[PDB]
């Protein structure tokens, strides 16, 4: 059942700054086969694979996805799966859809039909995630996302009747917007949110924000994490949905000891609430692995995968 498929997600990591950029490598991370073994050996069971299909699909119907790009996603799915890892395949950045859901609907639903048909025979360790962090017009009217996600789920279910499908709320997958999320009567949904509070800390110096939060911000634990995760757990219980927190992490412009405090505090509370999770992210500016030295960032890795349960 879906609660067990969510538990199987367990501990995971995002392969970020990769296929969700305009093209693979544009944001600094080209995928390598060796990543899968590294990630498995470090104690993770799941890869989250951000994919920004919009750059690679035709603009005119039938909105065909470039075959070479599709083959690269095939490779990532196969290499993770054969090596024992779960993989979450999503639609990630999609500026056009967040800006104009109605105008971009046909293209988005064609993209999902292509993905769903292509991967319909993959095992249950392959999960679909309908849309990363809805925002834009979905923030203005969260019901636009409720309507659209039901359409995309319907498309997926025409070829994948029971695959786990991961769905989050608006506000960039903000748990506070779970209140406005409405989901179909489908027994194989996993609900997701992302956790980056306080943005002033986790995203200090992140240039892709406007405004850019200043750096020099330290962090220690108070009660915000516990309050947030309990709110989300009660929503999940009230609606009988399992939870996967598909991104959390703190950017390298923050001081390391604060980042470690924050990362461990969040991981500990996620697991206390029986949330599966995926850390943002493997190898870039939030990374736990430094490709230049081929070394793990041990303080952060051990905050994710502690050697004793209360550490
Ligand atoms: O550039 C706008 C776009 O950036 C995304 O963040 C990237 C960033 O572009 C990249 O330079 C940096 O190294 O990593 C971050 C995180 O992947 C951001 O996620 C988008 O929301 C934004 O539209
Ligand atoms: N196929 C190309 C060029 C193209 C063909 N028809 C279009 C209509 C609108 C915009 C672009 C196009 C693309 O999708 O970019």
């Amino acid at each position: 059942g879906i609660v067990e498929l969510n538990r199987q997600l367990g501990r995971g990591v995002n392969l970020g700054n990769a296929l969700e950029a305009p093209w693979e490598g544009a944001w600094g991370v080209r995928l390598e086969e060796g990543f899968f073994e590294l990630i498995r050996e470090a104690g993770f069971k799941t890869i989250r694979l951000p994919v920004s299909w919009t750059h690679h699909a035709g603009r005119a119907a039938p909105y065909t996805i470039d075959p070479a790009f599709f083959s690269r996603v095939d490779w990532a799915v196969t290499q993770a799966t054969r090596r024992g890892l779960n993989i979450v395949v999503n639609v990630h950045h999609y500026d056009e859809l967040n800006a104009n859901p109605q105008a971009e609907e046909a293209r988005y639903l064609s993209i999902w039909r292509q993905i769903a048909e292509r991967y319909r025979n993959q095992p249950g360790s392959v999960y679909f995630e309908l849309l990363n962090e809805p925002h834009g017009r979905f923030n203005d009217n969260p019901q636009l996302w409720n309507d659209l996600l039901a359409k995309a789920l319907r498309v997926v279910r025409e070829s994948n009747p029971s695959r786990a499908v991961i769905v989050g709320p608006v506000g960039w997958n903000s748990l506070w917007r779970l209140s406005e999320l409405r989901l179909p009567d489908d027994p194989n949904l996993i609900v997701t949110f992302h956790y980056y509070d306080p943005l002033e800390f986790t995203h200090q110096g992140a240039e892709w924000l406007n405004p850019v939060p200043p750096t020099g911000v330290v962090w220690h634990q108070q009660n915000a994490i516990a309050q947030a995760m309990e709110f989300a757990q009660r929503w999940a219980e009230q609606n009988r949905r399992p939870i996967f927190v598909g991104e959390f992490g703190a950017y390298e412009k923050g001081d390391l000891d604060s980042r470690v405090r924050w990362t461990g505090a969040v991981r500990s509370e996620l697991e206390k609430r029986n949330f599966s999770w995926a850390y943002w992210e493997f190898a870039a500016g939030f990374g736990i692995y430094d490709r230049t030295t081929r070394q793990w960032r041990t303080p952060l890795l051990k905050a994710l995968v502690p050697e004793q349960p209360k550490l």
